[PDB]
């Protein structure tokens, strides 16, 4: 179709929808106008022919979804799309547009798919997603909060959603003998809701996570929504279950001693406190009788079942999120969101805002020696994350807003969130095991640099134009940086001392800056693994790309292979002919240590604000294995202990 | 239990919720300092032995859901419940109070269920449905009437919604490239939160009715509701759909001609306006293709396969409504109520309220001359109407209001809507035919005086405290009275030329005050036969009381006879030892002419300011019979067409 970049502008702008003769342009008129008045600089820009950096799967996964479509033909290009969002992003600061425009289009970051939907367009909501506080404990606040979700469904983006506020089964209500029929019923209104506001087009189906603190008496219904065979309407199959859990659950587990349900009506506060007040608090409560004394084992054991047969519940520390953050000024963190990498602030008001963005950590391997070797550039991570930096600071200003509590809480805490893909490329281009010495060395440093870099721009961005509004009083004011909240010493291959100085002298832009994400289409366009986990197969069919080229490079490639492979599920272990370094290096994330997944995460997590969607996979699932997971993450001080359980 | 009033309220007052230590009143601060001043005048007031003047079901009606109980135990009397009614309703106006006890407790009048559960009561909402205008075809006007709808739910009351402004399938939207759900997809979020809001304890399961115009492009899967075969997804079993019929379909379907069905945005207007303007409306977008041309007769098919099945769609005709409405200065009239006898104007910010009460019938039957033969007391009918009447103003001024809508639209036109029970009895105490000439002039009579005396009280009203806000403009403010606008001559009985006079002179303190209720509950609390129609059957067991006093009075009740009613369904025609005289005044609503029904039902309109609830019962139901009967209700002028229709 088309080439030049200002006419498929033109197109996209000047649209109508001829079944109605509405006149429905796909652009801004701000953005617009800007490349109408840069035509020739912006047409002389784009690098047509780096429409080829992209394998079939990702150009497709790009066309499918990505590409403006005018009357359901493709009408832009992989560049045309790069620069809509670099514009979308910058406005009239075109050499800022530019940069992002290269660095994007050579494939060196990203940003998340609500951005490259929807920079640019007329209703711009570039955001990932959105934590809900349920408004009130009343049939007014949970229809406002209803609502609420219903206008932020109208658009892109997930929504987490905490409800231990809300009465439980059989609870008093004044003005009428009747009882609260409790959460699950609840549930399945805002389940219902999620599937009537269907379409957003951009929008994915139900997309809505539920966070719940295991000491409420709906805790065992709750925690069974996802399960196939329930009592039919019992369950809210569209809907996932998250535990916020406080660390009072499992030490109680731990001791095999007792756990009390309440109802949040005949024990307030529960929720608005953390750590030493929360469990002075329970205990008070629990020895007064306000609730239903049982054996932590057994809710404990109903969990593991849940989350053997769904997947779900996922686990966050309510007590490692609350304690670690940056915006621990603000109140009490209540939720995470549904991916479970972000802990930011929410409350009736307030509804905090995913801005996401990955780092392609494969584009800064190098050989930069004589060959044959490569080395990894962390100078040039760190510029690159200053310049995400930066966008997902523009993104804050130029988004548009479902509704006013996301507005009024971006505004005021600034929350950023960067995140990466490649890290299993990384290591298999490295040949480096995921497992090996080398591979956590190259994990603490790549995340190091990242965390200096965003709060090194932020804290110039602070500069320019002031710190949040909430700067004052939060760790950060004090030159309490993450890695201080994990009471360590940072690898030290940047200057801490400096930017700390810096940051309590001018502040920083940005409340948050680090919560690696998914990724799950992103990467899928950049042809790269998601995030930071390692390959689950080495294996339209497609070979892993380098374990390809190795077999190839030894002759040993020849058939007995590719029929191997899709056997033995992308695994090469127990193949005869085939290197132990390969078997070592193309290791799949089942036949690699949980332990050492575990600590990887738990190292990188000292240069990180908010928390990173952690999966955990194991292959053979007994109780007692999924068990020590747990407390093992739990104990190793992780935000998130875990995202989606996934068995085979 | 307990004996002396002035103590059962001193209880109900100070109760305390045991199992939470929560103060729970049962009694307002006012009703109970009312009750306390006047403890001896109001103890000594109440007869006791009047309990007895309740059938063996009729006392346990009261027993299970009226009676006010404590701790699960019953604690009123049922001249307990009547006097908290009378002080709920009149206040300080104790001699107001004494009188309605007496009349209540004599069972001259009674009030709608809402009024019995909750007057006296804390929330004191006594009203029994709700017209609630669908605020706007967008996702917030849409779920800020979900939520309007669950606050009403909350308490006693049902609930009638129009729908006709929202988007059909298929329809365009701005801002993205998916399509609207339709009215199926929204229907079913109503239908959800109708189950949810269940804990009224007074409130009756889903009791939502729809009302959509016919030419709605989502108009055939909306009248297939209630069918319990359908394709599951597609069905809304706890909601009753309501046709709102302009004379247009009705027109085309006996031209047997065709109809277009259209989305509103693409047909914008067509809910507000009515009669010649809504024709020519309708016939101008018609012509210009913006809707999908169908053949009538195929709706109508469908129509009258869905109301054969499930007893649903209603029908009510919209010119019908608005042409003769005294609230058509008002505007539009987009709905009617939940039982089709309200037809009340609704706004975005005005939800029309129904405050009833039924008259006995029966209770001014009277010998008066020497015995054997009796007369009906019309003078004490009309005084009667009076009362109630200026009860259900009381209520409107006393009544607490769920949602602001509700208490605007109802302070500001003051609608009322009396009613009655007993038609049939009344009819058999008189030996009066149901199908008979006596019986057609005694109908006409009895609405006549009642109309008549609840315009007159709203008169004296309107010159203490001067006409509603409205009133100015209105036809009753022109000398238009509902007759006139049937193009009739009052019957006579009364003096309709002074009360005109006065009318146009002072107002009239109530917009509309008539509207027949079903009286399912409250009938069976007096024990008569429902509102206005034939006894279904002259069959715990119990026969017809009086077909069994005359069936003794000629011995010729033995045994033969308790065996044949049970078999042939409460029927006694085709019955060997049973006078004519007596088969002619028994017969069945099965047995006696649907023509008959429809016509008494158009001799009383012209007496009623609204509607009111026809059910209609066929036999043998063919297609060509039941189509008769609705051009025949129809061209009769009827407002309500056809509440349900009831098979066998
Ligand atoms: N009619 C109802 N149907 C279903 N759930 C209800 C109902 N009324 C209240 N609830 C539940 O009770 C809580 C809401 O009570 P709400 O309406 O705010 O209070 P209220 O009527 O003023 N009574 P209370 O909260 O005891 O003072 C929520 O957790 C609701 O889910
Ligand atoms: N995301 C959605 N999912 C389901 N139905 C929707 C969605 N968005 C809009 N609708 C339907 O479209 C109407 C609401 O559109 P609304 O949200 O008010 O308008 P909008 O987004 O501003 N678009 P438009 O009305 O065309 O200008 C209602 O009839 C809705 O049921
Ligand atoms: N097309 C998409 C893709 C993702 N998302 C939202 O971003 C979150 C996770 O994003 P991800 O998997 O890390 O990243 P991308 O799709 O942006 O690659 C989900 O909670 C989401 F709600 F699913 C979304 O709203 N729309
Ligand atoms: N216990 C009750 C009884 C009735 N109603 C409401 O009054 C309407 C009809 O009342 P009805 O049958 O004529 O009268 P009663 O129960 O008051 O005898 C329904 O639409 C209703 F929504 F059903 C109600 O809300 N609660
Ligand atoms: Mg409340
Ligand atoms: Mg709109």
């Amino acid at each position: 179709t088309t080439k030049q970049f200002s006419k498929v502008v033109e197109d996209l702008y000047r649209y109508v929808n001829a079944a109605t003769g509405k006149p429905a342009p796909m652009i801004s008129d701000d953005v617009y106008n800007i490349v109408m008045e840069n035509k020739d600089k912006l047409n002389s820009a784009i690098v047509y022919d780096r429409d080829f950096q992209y394998s079939y799967f990702g150009f497709k996964t790009l066309e499918r979804s990505y590409l403006l479509r005018i009357n359901g033909q493709v009408a832009e290009r992989p560049q045309h799309l790069i620069m809509r969002v670099a514009l979308g992003i910058h406005g009239r600061d075109i050499e800022a547009a530019l940069e992002t425009y290269n660095l994007m289009s050579l494939k060196y970051f990203t940003h998340a798919s609500p951005t490259l939907f929807n920079a640019g367009t007329p209703k711009p909501q570039m955001s990932s997603c959105f934590l809900v506080a349920m408004k009130e404990d009343s049939i007014e606040g949970i229809y406002d909060t209803l609502k609420e979700c219903a206008l932020i469904s109208k658009t892109a983006g997930g929504i987490g959603l905490h409800i231990h506020n809300i009465r439980s089964t059989g609870s008093y209500i004044a003005g009428t003998n009747g009882t609260s029929n409790g959460l699950i019923p609840m549930i399945r209104v805002f389940n219902n809701t999620a599937r009537y506001v269907d379409q957003g087009g951009n929008k994915r189906p139900g997309a809505f996570a539920l966070y719940l603190e295991p000491w409420h008496a709906d805790i065992f219904d709750f925690i069974d929504i996802r399960k196939n065979h329930g009592k039919e309407e019992i369950r809210a199959r569209d809907l996932f279950p998250a535990l916020w859990i406080p660390d009072l659950f499992m030490k109680r587990v731990e001791e095999n001693g007792t756990w009390t349900l309440f109802s949040p009506t005949s024990a307030p506060g529960l929720s608005d406190c953390y750590g030493d007040e929360f469990e002075a608090l329970y205990t008070r409560y629990e020895k007064e009788g306000r609730g239903k004394t049982i054996k932590a084992q057994k809710l404990w054991y109903s969990i593991l079942e849940a989350q053997t047969e769904t997947g779900t519940p996922f686990v966050v520390y309510k007590d490692a999120c609350n304690r670690k953050s940056n915006q621990k000024n603000l109140g009490v963190i209540k939720s995470s969101n549904l991916c479970c990498e972000i802990v930011e602030y929410s409350a009736p008001d307030e509804t905090a805002v995913c801005n996401l963005a990955s780092v392609a950590l494969p584009a800064f391997i190098e050989t930069s020696e004589d060959g044959k070797t490569s080395t990894y550039n962390f100078k040039k991570l760190h510029e690159i994350a200053k310049v995400v930096t930066r966008n997902l600071n523009r993104v804050i200003d130029r988004n548009y807003y479902p509704v006013e509590e996301a507005r009024k809480s971006n505004m005021r805490h600034r929350p950023i969130a960067l995140g990466v893909q490649g890290l299993a490329d990384t290591f298999m281009l490295l040949r480096l095991p995921f497992d090996s010495e080398e591979a956590r060395l190259l994990n603490i440093q790549i995340f190091e640099t990242i965390y200096h870099a965003s709060m090194e721009a932020s804290c110039e961005l602070a500069q320019k134009d002031g710190p949040y509004e909430t700067f004052q009083g939060s760790p950060a004011s004090q030159g309490i940086l993450q890695f201080d909240m994990w009471d360590q010493k940072p690898y030290g291959m940047w200057d801490w001392d400096t930017l700390r100085k810096d940051i309590m002298k001018h502040g920083v832009r940005n409340s948050l800056t680090m919560a690696p994400m998914p990724t799950a289409s992103t990467s899928q366009i950049l042809g790269y693994n998601e995030c930071f986990e390692p390959v689950t197969s080495n294996m339209f069919q497609v070979v892993n790309p380098y374990l390809l080229r190795d077999l190839v490079d030894l002759g040993i490639w020849d058939e007995g292979m590719k029929q191997y492979l899709i056997t033995q599920n992308g695994s090469i272990q127990g193949l005869p002919n085939v290197p132990q370094e390969l078997k070592d290096l193309y290791k799949t994330v089942w036949e690699i240590s949980q332990k050492t997944i575990i600590n990887m995460a738990a190292d990188r997590s000292v240069y990180i604000d908010q928390s990173h969607s952690l999966n955990l996979f194991l292959r053979a699932p007994t109780m007692g294995k999924l068990t020590s997971m747990h407390f093992y993450g739990w104990k190793k001080g992780l935000k998130t202990g875990m995202y989606y359980l996934r068995t085979q």
